């Protein structure tokens, strides 16, 4: 039904509005402006969703008569979202809207400070409505079930809770190995400039055959991916002087979600069936680019010349110190700075953290000493206080649970997708040559053209045969990180 | 009445979601994300239209029960502006926005070969739509007066004429006596790097205090002032590699309209009292600190030492010298580059042009031809071509008829604001010292405070005790040119 169509093509352009609000605020926006600009953005979300949960929505979906295969999983998805969302009395909207944005505005003072109290309050509020919207949303299993399945659709706590044990007992054998070793200096470890490490984020992008016709690249204080429009994809980076690493491997990671954004078929722009499949298939693609591509020995052949070009300084190092230099493990107390091996132990804490909140069987008060708790557990770290303990992450500042799993779920569809394109492509071969529009090409005939027609799971049977699951992970960590570190294991 | 004023933020907050949409495309926006910007652009401003249009506004309206002086006014001005938009058929809105658009894009493509014939079709259209518009506006004495209403609220045509032939006939007498002298050669006829222009720019900013909290300054093809939203008023230059005063004259001259806009009361933001009074008031402020302030001597000796500085090529030039050169007197075919005394001669031509347009009394065809004509008659040139011809601004591709005679209005504004400062401020000392919030709040208490409360023709008089005639304007060309050239008159 066209009229159904335009009926989501017009609420589209209302998103854009606001993903661009967004965009600005993070990267242009004066900083006075903020105040009205959150008010702008407020108000307009909550027109585009007082329209998308709006009865002539409901009376476009119920008459539209499908009449291929892509109009029937349009409707099927359009269907399920709506009647999702209608149940939301527009009181809990706005009421967890507004709470959200004061536990977000007060985060910012008292993070420095890791002053728990101030947020407390607001913390314990957000949690409270969250399980009342789970409960009227309704759930299987667990009441974190229902905010799981908004990321990740079709997922359970249970499958993600035995992943994510099996994954934990592989890291804790592969830590030990590793920490045994004596460390090597790295030679990353030292001032680059900006410009130039500017010039090597532009040219890896072009290297990558980032569109510039349809995309930009900006600095914000936290790197991330904006699909604004119909060809208008932005991604923003971040330049530490002293580790070039963070520029590079941020660009390389944002690279790796505009694709996404940019190849799903032009026909579902603005429709249900047009956006990822998932937040965990989405950081799937991006830690594919980032890591599986960026962190291999391949890819680093490539850019080898071009970054001692550009980097004299380390001139002196072999391409394959380099190589081992951007695969150091540590264990550290921040998640966004973990390496391949350590980052997954993060989101378990968080994971089961944010579970037993949901599930009402942990309270906001007990989360700093949970936290710390568990750091100590799968960590071993001793966390000296809530800076770089539990207020360090903003998700749940925002009111944002069953969000982090998804960034592990990311880890473990990127090597299973990888083990698969490993069987109709040599790898090494089209990485090291920069031949990216074959990796690309896959990508988009197995991932990107799907768009959000399939839930995760047939999305994953469909890309490489087997339901999700930990070994392409096992595989790849072992066989990677024995060679990063010449060791056995 | 609270509720009529929570409408009309509410609608304010769609207005500031447009005016990011436009800044960004003049700035940040990649290049194939345009055609769907302008579809994002002209659904939020349809939208928007349509809620200042709606019945439930002017019950609104017909049922606010004003309680102090500033409520009248609201209301008063409030359903002025509504009982004149509501009798618009959402068709002709349409309708024209879609023409503009598509006159817009063909006049990009047809401007660099003068190609009347690839834009007139469109430009036919255009106007006839405008004259079918004027006539459901209504209008006395003229049908462009019903346009011209539009953005100078209670100016008629037969005044600006009246205006206009005193002020040719003063401009082409001094034209004569500035003619027959020797030119000295241009100073700023030289080659300035971008980034020290920058640094000037910039540096010009902060001696005017430009708040950097509420707005900021980047680069487009077109300079313009882009009130976003509350606290956040932007402003862009560009700049010319052999003309630093292209970008030293854009800058301040956005610099005015920022102004104006960020003095508006805070109380009046996103209701109809909260805008500037006119286009040609709005002119009058830029025109005052790009012109009357920005190129005075007193402005000049305290910027020299600084230029000189950032300059060091021109560090043999006296101030006297860079004074004069910055007020250089030329006939030339682009009304952008018209310095003060030739300028209004360009806007004189267009308004006897659109006019007659609008009036029915000359055909688009015959365009062309009548711009040419108008050119030899009061600029003595000859046009050679479309480009520099009638095709050079982009006003009338877009639809705007009645817009350009408020630029010229905008320069007489602005010589009898600046007569009234005169009586009450040392101009000479004040800006020759920085001192310039003296300025500010003169212009504060006198202008800026009033918002849309009064129409131009009231607030002329409430600020100068008169009506806006020609003599301020006449005695200013006068007595600063007679000083630039070292002659009488
Ligand atoms: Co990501
Ligand atoms: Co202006």
């Amino acid at each position: 039904m066209e009229e159904l169509k335009s009926y989501y093509k017009r609420v589209a352009k209302y998103y854009s509005a606001a993903a661009l609000l967004y965009w600005d605020m993070q990267t242009y926006m004066p900083k006075d402006a903020g105040p009205y600009r959150a008010e702008v953005l407020s108000e307009i979300g909550t027109y585009a969703f007082k329209q998308i949960t709006d009865d002539a929505l409901g009376k476009l979906l119920e008459t539209a008569q499908p009449q291929s295969e892509i109009d029937e999983k349009l409707v099927y998805v359009g269907k399920k979202e709506y009647y999702k969302y209608k149940k939301v009395p527009p009181e809990l909207f706005q009421e967890i809207m507004i709470t959200s944005t004061m536990l977000e505005q007060k985060w910012e003072i008292a993070k420095p400070r890791g002053d728990f109290e101030e947020v407390r309050p607001l913390l314990e509020k957000i949690v409270d409505l969250s399980r009342k919207y789970a409960d009227i949303l309704g759930y299987e299993g667990e009441p974190y079930n229902a905010l799981l399945d908004l990321y990740e659709p079709g997922m359970k706590a249970e499958e993600v809770d035995q992943i994510f044990s099996k994954v934990r007992d592989f890291i804790v054998e592969v830590l030990e190995k590793i920490e045994r070793l004596p460390k090597s200096e790295d030679p990353f470890n030292r001032e680059i400039g900006v410009d130039k490490q500017k010039e090597f984020s532009n040219w890896l992008l072009h290297y990558l055959k980032y569109d510039f016709t349809k995309g930009r690249l900006d600095v914000s204080a936290h790197p991330f991916t904006n699909p604004i429009g119909l060809n208008d994809v932005r991604i923003t980076t971040r330049y530490i002087v002293n580790d070039i690493r963070n520029s590079i491997y941020s660009t390389i990671h944002e690279f790796g979600h505009a694709l996404y954004a940019l190849s799903i078929p032009t026909e579902f722009y603005g429709l249900p069936i047009g956006s990822s499949a998932s937040y965990g298939f989405d950081e799937s693609q991006s830690r594919f680019w980032e890591n599986v591509v960026g962190r291999s020995l391949a890819f680093w052949k490539g850019i080898y010349s071009k970054f001692i070009e550009i980097v004299p300084e380390m001139r002196g190092y072999s391409v394959e110190e380099l190589w081992r230099a951007v695969n150091r493990v540590q264990r550290s107390f921040i998640r966004t700075e973990a390496d391949e091996v350590t980052y997954n132990l993060h989101i378990i804490i968080r994971f089961e953290i944010e579970r037993e909140l949901i599930n009402g069987e942990l309270s906001v008060k007990d989360v700093p000493d949970k936290w710390n708790e568990l750091y100590k557990k799968y960590l071993g770290l001793d966390v000296p206080n809530n800076t770089l303990g539990c207020m360090q992450d903003p998700h749940w500042f925002g009111g944002n649970f069953g969000y982090f799993p998804t960034y592990a779920l990311g880890n473990l569809y990127a090597a299973q997708i990888f083990e698969k394109l490993k069987e109709e492509i040599n790898f090494e071969e089209v990485v090291s040559a920069g031949n990216f529009e074959i990796i690309k090409n896959f990508l988009k005939e197995k991932i990107h053209s799907k768009g959000k027609m399939y839930e995760p799971s047939d999305l994953i049977k469909i890309v490489t045969g087997k339901p999700l699951s930990y070994e392409s992970f096992v595989r790849y960590i072992k066989d990677k990180y024995s060679k990063v570190y010449e060791i056995e294991l």
